[PDB]
Parts: C-alpha cells; structure tokens; sequence
C-alpha cells in the first residue's frame, strides 16, 4: 500500500516522501507518466511500469510485510503479487535514495507541469 | 481538477492551496485517507470519500465549470459526475475555511508515515 511506499521512501531517502516525490517532474506523483525529467523522475517512471506488470493486488490498497532490519528493506511477503509490489517499492525508494544528489527542486510542482511523452512501459 | 479545487480553497481560505493544504495532515494532498489530525485534516478525509463516489469522471484531471457568485462557489456544470465532483471541492474549501481556527502548521508537510490506518468510507 502506500503507507508501506511512503515509509520505505523515508527510510531510504530520508526525505518526506509527499514533500519531494508527491509531485516531481513527470513520474513521481499521481498524475500518471512522462518522459523523466533527471534520474530522480526515472526512479518513479519505472516505478510505475513496475506497478503495472502486477496482476490482481491493489498497489495503493494492498498492505503487506518488509522489514527494515539492519536498514535494508526486506521483503518478506508470502504473495507472488504483494511481493512483487513489495519490490517494486523497495526497488523506487532505494533508486530516488542513489539518485539525491541530483534532486532538483525546481521539478517540483503544484500543477501538473509541461511533460512530454513516457513510451510504453 | 486540481487547478478548479486549489482556486476554491484559495477562494474560500484565502491560502496559497498547495503551500497550506498540498500535504496537511494524513489526509490532505497525494496520499491516501489516514486517520485525520484534526479538523482541517478531517475536510480532506471526507473530501478523499467523497471523490470515491464519483463514477466516470477523473477528479485530478477533468475539468469543469463552477462560477464564484457573491463570494460563493456555484457548481455549474450539467455533467451529473462533474457536478458531483465540483461539490466534493466546494465542500472541503468549505470546510477547510471553517477550520482555519484549529490550522497546525506543524502538520503543514506531516509525514504520512507517522499516520495511523484510516476508516473505511
């Protein structure tokens, strides 16, 4: 779910996930994809390819087990889909966490911002 | 859309929308309906409820009329969905006007993760 999403960005980032990732560039937000703005923005493009491969579970409803120990995220879920959208949450959250330094603000918006195309996941 | 709502909440608060309300609490902004903070939070609650009754009509990215008639937003679209999510943001800038009172800036960019699970709608 995105409790777990939101938590796991956290922890990787450090970041509060809604403040920096809620609505940057093209992919990171909810208003579907475009073509990535920097590496942070390619985080959340292939995030959401990865949310689309699921089949059956609900990726925002969904809850399911990780753990955080040792500071890694674990997924140890029992379901083929809850796990594979565990990874895809881990997978997101570790890649904006590798990709902070080249964060830029000025992606960041109120309203949807002028996006090209995202090709087809 | 987003751009109809944050010129409500502007209009009836009279606060810069995504600074005051884009992540207030555990249910204002991106994520998803978390136990509410307070009252202001509760607005957004019930606002997240009442966009899941609209059938057939995006309530991020549709479009629609409304007209602001002696300071009072007025719904206007004939299209049943977009009427029905016109009041859904006409309700929550409401509410959220009705609240300023009890408005934490300390919950201005709350971290989602700290919320606790929210009621069913």
């Amino acid at each position: 779910s995105l409790f777990e999403l939101g938590k796991m960005i956290l922890q990787e980032t450090g970041k509060n996930p809604a403040k920096s990732y809620g609505a940057y560039g093209c992919n990171c937000g909810v208003l579907g994809r475009g073509k990535p703005k920097d590496a942070t923005d390619r985080c959340c493009y292939v995030h959401k390819c990865c949310y689309k491969k699921l089949t059956g579970c609900d990726q925002k409803k969904d809850r399911y087990s990780y753990s955080w120990k040792d500071k890694t995220i674990v997924c140890g879920e029992n379901n083929p889909c809850l796990k594979e959208l565990c990874e895809c949450d881990k997978a997101v959250a570790i890649c904006l966490r590798e990709n902070l330094n080249t964060y830029n603000k000025k992606y960041r918006y109120h309203l949807k911002p002028l996006c090209k195309k995202a090709d087809a996941c």
